[PDB]
């Protein structure tokens, strides 16, 4: 029933809890409405999902195949560096995806430069905050037609 | 209750799900039945377990110790490359194990050559498809009475 | 309510499932009680948590922020080597922590020398058995007061 | 200061030159007009520059300092992997920039995973073809406003 | 003629020749007889070859092409880690092969983790003693019949 | 002398010779008196030693064997990363030891992550300031029974 | 019918220095003449080009596509170890090429063992002096007709 | 006798067996006869040798010294990557050599980039098929005079 | 007189910009005049050259050999880390050189610790700002007078 | 007020001990008098020190903080590659320093390219002989007013 | 026999060619006779073996086990760096061995620092010429009584 | 003629403090006396030296050149892996040396495989216990006629 699925990895539920300094008030829910609205404007159905449990995300990707999800926008967050299971899930279902990160990963610790997903994504957007999700959706829409 | 436990890692539930010749026709369920039948022929009880959640598999291994499981045949799939927790579960319960992979892991990406389990398995079978599980079971049967 | 939080990672529930054979007779429960008792003597509230599921530990760390936990004492066990999600959880909630390991890690396989948490901990204690947790608490108490 | 400069690196002049696809038709000139048009529709002035000569590009970013330039969108192409001179040019003029690549750089040779620019960029977009420039521009436009 | 060829690398002639405990009582000749019988039972002809000389094995593999050998079961032993000539022999004659090791190669020195053959084999069996050959043969029989 | 020896490596004499934040109040002598007191309180004799000279420390470790020292608590400071001679002294005399560092070694330069002692210590404490010495001693007292 | 283009990289203009033997008498122009003559002898047109500027060479390679050049013989010299831009130029215009070096590159510093071209050349000739260009031309002629 | 010796390594005897598709119709014997003829035309004697046995090639190189061979043209094939014995043979007899490979070794697996012979060869030719031998011979002729 | 050439690499034309607090009081032009004056004061002619184009600097080094330049003082800037071409230009013309960097190159990012020039320089000066050029010149004067 | 301390590391006392052939004839004492003189002419007091014992040098650096030494010129010699204790001494006293080496360290063995001091020095002078000390003194003088 | 076997690897048969410079005057036969004589003086039986063929050496080591050889003195020459087969032969027959090299292996190319035998030898002697063999023999004689 | 100097490194004074075997009995003295006796039987004067202090050993090596020592036999023990200062001492005095180790250094930890002396020694003996020193002395006597 849903054309595009947005997946948020672990810790992203913490957006907007931190402070008036570190981030402002933008929360995961705010991003989700903005993303739903944008899809609705383009007559596309859009579902979202967040968990801190790798298996929950894997399950959800499997469920997306049965639901005929055409494209996934995923921010795997920390799991990009660690989860080959997440990689094999996306590959196994054969749903193309776009990888999104809020922050510039290449600007932090060296271990963050490695991704188990990037080489198999259509593309990647790093360091543009929430707008990254939006840019990925815009591309996805362009490609769904 | 069960002398031998067969563990399937993440994504193995997808076997046979893209039926017309992507992965072919064989399912996880099919593999399980073949193995249960083989064990029954040799008067050995055999349980199986599959999950996409690392913690579920870890829990299962612990339960296996309390059940007196004698040997584990495990296809950790992606987790072989990533999970020291899975390694420490198997070592902590001290149940010998045989590592099985359907595909030839050495023929794919370089990150798939590294295993957190292989050096502690009795042995390993890769690349022989489902027959790998059957060979492991055959071996396990002869090791036991 | 609960004031200092102690987190035990995967497989630590196996402590004392045995004679003198991986360890002696000390259990996770025994360690916990000693810790609760030590904190009670200093008029500090202390909660504990263990799980074999990475996501359950991540969720618990998030809950800790809401409940105003001032300091976490964490034995991530295997997860120290593998989980950047755990790192990002501790960092995202901005609760300082002390890393504790029962055994000496540096005396085992090379892959156990790498930690995704050590560099962000206040400090680390390895190889001193359960007393490591007590020392961490002692330090945590003096840091609070 | 409310002008934007788009820099194309070496070999991007070859876009569209080999008749049909894979990745035919679309040319550098087409991309430039699209971008100019997009900047005109938001009342922003946009220049473009392509060269196969590192020094020409370095000169051009020194010029950009002396003129209005508030943000650079750069596709360095091959120079991403090789030119610290390009890095020190962007850092020396202190003009923020967004790195863009048409293709998924992580999906090709290992030497393409290294970038002398990425860690200093605001952000990076790879693998989304020409839309990547457009997305970088959209972001840039709501960074002046 | 030949149909399935079993190749034993250097030092495998020593099997069962430091008779007390280490190794076992089992000899290379015993393994060969067992395999010849197993093949006879399935109406397949099976030849065997051992040498401590790399060139002899290479020559043998060439001969196998001219004899119309359908599948090779090879235990290259030490040569796995060192011989690209061997690799290029197997590839040059284009006869599929299964790699077999008696012992768990991944449990020993790090230099044993590397193979110049594994990535081109159908599959690999390590650490199951002589039964590994037998399993390889069982797989081979089914592939032909 | 005798029973427990505390060794301080190079540059630890500078403690509390800077008053402000780039050290603080606490001197090396203060630490020494605290430990002596703590040992006296448990009826254990405790000697201490500092030097900036690798040989002096080595000579003292040899002397410690003659004196029947039961356990060493050592903060090798910079020598942890460089001195195999120190490692061989401790191993040669066969006196178990506990490694202590004031600061969190893992939070600093990558060359401080390597230790020529850690793997042979009973255990290691880093990042807990002077209290690290006290915890090591507490452990040392309980173990000498 | 056919142009062959010979490209000389940076510093090859210096051929003919401390003339009676530091290197020999032979100059770049001499090499060109022999090559031009050789080609005329086989009714093939042959242009040549040298520069010390990466961009000039790159521009030349683009011009070659528009000129219908069939094969390039390139001595990139120092640029073989540094220029992915040069690689992408040759690949982008899709003109097969032969890589030539006067001196034996493997016999010098380790950084000269790496090439950004070699893996995409038809073949490579190193260490045979100027005869290497002639051999490459001889091969290019046969290959064209 | 101005003798030149052409050495063919392991698996080169297979040339012209897998006839129509993967590689062509040309044989080792063909290559040899063209080379003998090319040498006769220039009044130089030329012997040839192929083996799959490292020791046979080593013996042959020693004989070459006693026969007064002036120059060796060697295609070590797989042995280039593995045989320091072959290197030391060439060095020990002090006969200059040219290294020849039919295929472009740099275009295949990363392990093929390493050579135990290249750094000591006069030069190297890869990827030009059998003409590589002819070019080496032509160079050898001019060198000997 | 006895001509000395001072080469400034890419980005050094960025001279001084926003002077207070971006360690940039003095221009490239100010350094040049100072050096010209120092050379005039010792009766030595001194030319200077800056460019952002590698090929312009290489060309200038070739012209310097024909002009009988005795010694080069070069601040390659970024080029130090990337240009073997530059290295080969300096070695090909055989003009001894002194490498100078304004900033302490070893104090910045790890890729700045590698130089394609240092090992062939007479010596190197880093970190001493503009004085470093003046010290190189002084040394160059004593070497010729 | 402003003492400047020159420290010479191990083996530098051998300067002038196999005098010919115009390579190594100036002594350490010559260098010292030459520096003392240069300092007296600028009304700055200058002490010097040489040892072959790491601890002696570390003691001197500590004494230098007590004495109000404003800047250290150090030629650690072999110790630059090995001594983190030296690094920590200079950092612990917070006396800025300039690293000097007589020979060009980058032109010798690869292990000489690593320094435990360089990244924390103001700057470094390699390869200019004894004149490197003088240039460091000249810079040091101008820095103290 | 009460035997000591002496094994010489590939290229050691060349000892003796070019008396003045590359090679002194000692031959393999001289060495042998000098060792036989030494063994006879001590009433010990000594055999010797040289080959350029790995397999021949391996066969000889297997033969030595049947003959009751007590200790092997092996100069594996080039095979020390390449042959795990040789390693597994010596281990498989469980005859202790002493490794000998004529030249200082550590003074030559980096690849000569690696040995597949050294870690399993009783000891190793390098760089002492032929006397190395004599010293190994002297040790071997004292060991057998 | 004159003197041979035997240098013992750190911890070698501990020899003989634990029977029957952790290598008990034999003392450094015992060794020293043996070597003195052996040199007196060949009319050679032999001095010996041991320290745990790197600087004491360095000083002794300088005060060895002055006394016309002709050859040094050094067991640097741990310092072989760490001391470039020890290297530059032996090289600065230009006294040839032989490196000796009691134990097989290649059988122990990987960090013991690296030496800062080996490559400059005449040769090396490891793993032959105290007889290694004798063998070195025997060699030294024949060399120093």
């Amino acid at each position: 029933s849903s054309t595009i699925l947005v997946i948020h990895g672990p810790n992203l539920n913490l957006l907007g809890k931190r402070e008036p300094e570190v981030y402002g008030h933008l929360t995961l829910d705010n991003i989700n409405r903005q993303l739903i609205a944008q899809a609705e404007q383009a007559s596309i159905t859009l579902d979202t999902f967040q968990s801190n449990w790798e298996g929950a995300i894997v399950d959800r990707i499997h469920q997306a195949q049965t639901e005929g999800v055409k494209l996934i926008i995923i921010n795997p967050a920390a799991l990009t560096h660690t989860s080959v299971a997440l990689r094999d899930a996306l590959l196994g279902v054969a749903i193309p995806f776009i990888e999104v990160h809020l922050s510039n990963v290449h600007a932090r610790e060296a271990f963050r430069h490695h991704s188990y997903l990037s080489d198999k994504a259509i593309g990647v957007i790093c360091g543009l905050g929430a707008k990254g999700y939006s840019f990925a959706l815009d591309y996805a829409i362009e490609k769904i037609q």
